[PDB]
This record gives structure tokens, sequence and C-alpha cells, in this order.
């Protein structure tokens, strides 16, 4: 009943067949969780047209995810601030109800593997113990260059909500801002 | 008491003064509202490079509002459903809370001059007493000719919000649905 996630063996929507397969061994590699009852965690993928420094540029902020986030207010890092593991970020995100800030940790920051990763730590009473990982790849069809980011989390579904449903909710929400960071960073690259 | 929103004195952020020429006269026949005390009202604008009735067509479809929409699970109408005035709807939201679901209500809809508009009578935790107005517009420019969507809403602040947060909930679904109306029929429309 506590098994590894396997977002490695299903093609996550937003990819096609033979980027999958050159990305396979790497969504096990750093999108690999472990789901008990009670939890859920997804896999999304986005193609952006875009150099990877570029798109990692935003993607590496952790004191500014509104760059490519909705529903974010504000986003402040505290005074002796470095963008280092461990730092703490408060987000105030924009519910329609009134909401708690949300603290969230840095978990991982590789600047050469191009792997970032969060959890949330305070606020989100719904979805509680998210945690987050995003990566940024390169891939070539036939010469032609492109950016693949994949972002999976894993999350506690609240007391009387389904996997499907809270998956759908998380699932949507990660959609559309990976939407927003390729409409962000192919402008940036233009 | 309440008073009237203004919207025919902005330009929608997005649209240009002659476009605002031509359509200041619609926002304010179709998207005024009589806001009050814990009430907060909007209109956005979407450009749409795509023919109005293929707009149109999509937009009028009070049965079908996850066609443009984001954050819609499915949409549940009686059985003998008949598109009319005061015809409800039932929206099953994706909210990450357990079974919301709102019940909406068909207020207006014009097909000759291109005007739909519905309320939320229940259900809905965000977006309560939410009433809302959309039309859609052609214009040219040059030559070029594009579509012009206008989505207003008016919304009660819940207590214990301002109105800036309730404006900035509310105004970025409208935004990114349009964004969604905007991608979806310009894909019919290019598969033509």
């Amino acid at each position: 009943t506590t098994t590894p996630t396997t977002h490695h063996l299903t093609i996550p929507p937003g990819l096609t067949q033979p980027e999958f397969q050159e990305l396979a061994h790497s969504i096990s590699e750093f999108h690999t969780y472990q789901v008990g009852p009670g939890q859920c965690s997804s896999l999304l993928a986005q193609r952006v047209h875009a150099p990877l420094p570029t798109v990692w540029s935003v993607v590496r902020r952790f004191d500014k995810p509104q760059t490519y986030k909705h529903f974010i207010k504000s986003c402040h890092v505290e005074d002796g601030f470095e963008m280092r593991v461990g730092c703490l970020r408060d987000v105030n995100v924009i519910s329609g109800l009134p909401a708690e800030t949300s603290t969230e940790r840095l978990d991982i920051l590789d600047d050469e593997r191009h792997v970032t990763g969060f959890s949330i730590i305070g606020g989100e009473h719904r979805l509680r113990n998210y945690r987050s990982v995003t990566t940024v790849h390169e891939y070539q069809n036939h010469g032609e260059i492109w950016t693949v980011v994949l972002e999976s989390y894993v999350v506690d579904m609240p007391e009387g909500n389904t996997e499907e449903d809270t998956r759908l909710f998380a699932d949507t929400v990660v959609k559309l801002n990976l939407q927003k960071l390729a409409s962000v960073t192919e402008g940036m690259a233009r």
C-alpha cells in the first residue's frame, strides 16, 4: 500500500513518444515519490521554445515564483537571503477565500543538472505536505531544439477528497503555470 | 444603496483606443452593474483572431462552459434541457475542496447582438452572488479583421477580503478563461 510512483512508465500529457523515451531515466531519477494511502502524485510536462538557460533562469528564481505561476499576490524572502537549500519563502496566494501565507522551503537547487524543488511547510491547510520538483531538459527532433520542463508533486489528500479530485486540482494549477512559464520564457528568447 | 460601474470610461487592458471607440457604447449598454458595499466589479477583454460567428458559437453554449473555461470537472443540465433565459446548469468545480457545485442561471441570450450572461445562485464559496456578462464584437483596422470578447462581472467580496484581492482572483480566472476561448476558437478557424 506504500509504493513508488510510476511517472517514468506513462507518457505524461504534453509529451510525445520520443521525448518521453529520452526523458524517462530523468523522470525516475528526480520525479519519484513514495505514495501511500491518502497520498497522490502526478507528473506534468511542457514544451518550451526557448533556450534551456533562459527557461532555467526563471524556474530557478525561488524568490520570484510569480514570474511563472498564477494566483500569487506576493513572495518575500528573508533578510540574509541566499538562494540556498533550506531557505524559506512566504507566498501570499490569491485563492478567492482569505488565506494564510504559504511558507515554502527550497529543497534542491542544482545549476548544473537544472533541478529544483520545494516543499510547503506552512500555510496551506487542505493540500498538506505538498512537495514538488521541476527539471529542465533540452531535446532534439531532426535538428530542431527546444526545452522540456517536467514538474511533479506528491501531496496528502484532505480527509474527504478523492485521489482523482485532488490530482485534478493540483494538475490543473501546475498545467496553467507551465503554460505561463512557456509564454514568459519564449518572449524572453525572442 | 448602490452606485453604477463606469467600465465604459476605461480602455480594457490589451485593447486600443479605436477599438474602444467602437465598443464603449456596448460596455455601458450591457456591462453596467450596480455595486454596493461588499461587492466589486471588473471588465476584461480578449482579442481573438477568428470569425465572430465561430467565437459566438462557443460563447453561447450555456450547457458546455468547459469548452472554454478552466476549473470545470463537468457541467450537468437537466434531461430535456432548453437553452432559454432562466435555464439552470450545475457546474462541478475543480477546487480541491470536496464536491463544490455551482448552480448557475442563464440571464441573457441574444443571438443577434451576441450577448449572453449568467448569475451564480448557489454553491460557489469564492464567487458568491456572481453575475457576469459576455459580449462578442467584430473589428477591422487597415483591412485586418478580428474578434473582441468582453467579459465583466460583479461579485460579493467574502467577509475578510479586500476588493483588491477579490478582483485579483476573479480577474485571473476570467483572463485565463478568455485565453482558453481564444486558443479553442483560433484552432477551429485554422481547421477551415
